[PDB]
């Protein structure tokens, strides 16, 4: 399947080479799949979840997302628009408030939640988890990101916006989650882009278009908008069968685009997310 005039980010995740403006997808699409976005929420009622996205659990007052951040990557994930894995079922779970902060504690809570809600859902080609978020360092928030992934939890989290080291920062310091950097359209490194060793991949994350609360869309910018394209990426391929949530950051950093990018510190990886789509 092909989607003409896709946001940058999808069409360079389906491409070998920088701009263009298709994406081409497999047209399953990450059926059968599903992503917890843990983050703000979800504003479940936007018409390009068209049904999918659902919230199954907030830490505050209320369920909505009154940031729009939760709604913004969750929309990359899988919104019908803006999303990598167009059919794949999308849960919320509110981890943070509506100004976009959270505790530790209420973010370690919803890792667990997720390890175990896990089985009360209908996923039959796997389970994502796209942490959006990022903070110091915390052996807690590692140890819980750790957990999740063990529970067989494809876990994606964001390198972070520091501009520095991301073994500094948490979850993004969990070796055995996918942590994510950021690119932008000429396929530089973010300039806000956190590197180091530690990071696996690297997704679009420069000037992200997405859905928005009020039924709306914009464009921002962050590695916790390339960690939903990377999320999307393992709930697309995770469908077709050529993944496992356990081996979903290597299967990707594997079929990644090699050496394409450019202002990538030494040590840090040269890979960018790609979904090999040969139509
Ligand atoms: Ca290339
Ligand atoms: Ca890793």
């Amino acid at each position: 399947a092909a989607q003409t005039n896709a946001p940058w980010g999808l069409a360079r995740i389906s491409s070998t080479s920088p701009g263009t403006s298709t994406y081409y997808y497999d047209e399953s699409a990450g059926q059968g799949s599903c992503v917890y976005v843990i983050d703000t929420g979800i504003e479940a009622s936007h018409p390009e979840f068209e049904g999918r996205a659902q919230m199954v659990k907030t830490y505050y007052y209320s369920s909505r997302d009154g940031n729009g951040h939760g709604t913004h990557c969750a929309g990359t994930v899988g919104s019908r628009t803006y999303g990598v894995a167009k059919k794949t079922q999308l849960f919320g779970v509110k981890v943070l408030d509506d100004n976009g902060s959270g505790q530790y504690s209420t973010i370690i809570a919803g890792m667990d939640f997720v390890a175990s809600d896990k089985n009360n859902r209908n996923c039959p080609k796997g389970v994502v988890a796209s942490l959006s978020l990022g903070g110091g360092y915390s052996s807690s928030v590692n140890s819980a990101a750790a957990r999740l992934q063990s529970s067989g939890v494809m876990v994606a989290v964001a390198a972070g916006n520091n501009n520095a080291d991301a073994r500094n920062y948490s979850p993004a310091s969990e070796p055995s989650v996918c942590t994510v950097g950021a690119s932008d359209r000429y396929d530089r490194r973010s300039s806000f882009s956190n590197y180091g060793s530690v990071l696996d991949i690297f997704g679009p994350g420069t000037s992200i278009l997405s859905t928005w609360i009020g039924g709306s869309t914009r464009s921002i910018s962050g590695t916790s908008m390339a960690t939903p394209h990377v999320a999307g990426l393992a709930a697309y391929l995770m469908t077709l069968g050529k993944t496992t949530a356990a081996s979903a950051c290597r299967y990707i950093a594997d079929t990644a685009n090699k050496g394409d990018l450019s202002n990538i510190p030494f040590g840090t990886v040269n890979l960018l997310a790609y979904n090999n789509y040969q139509a």
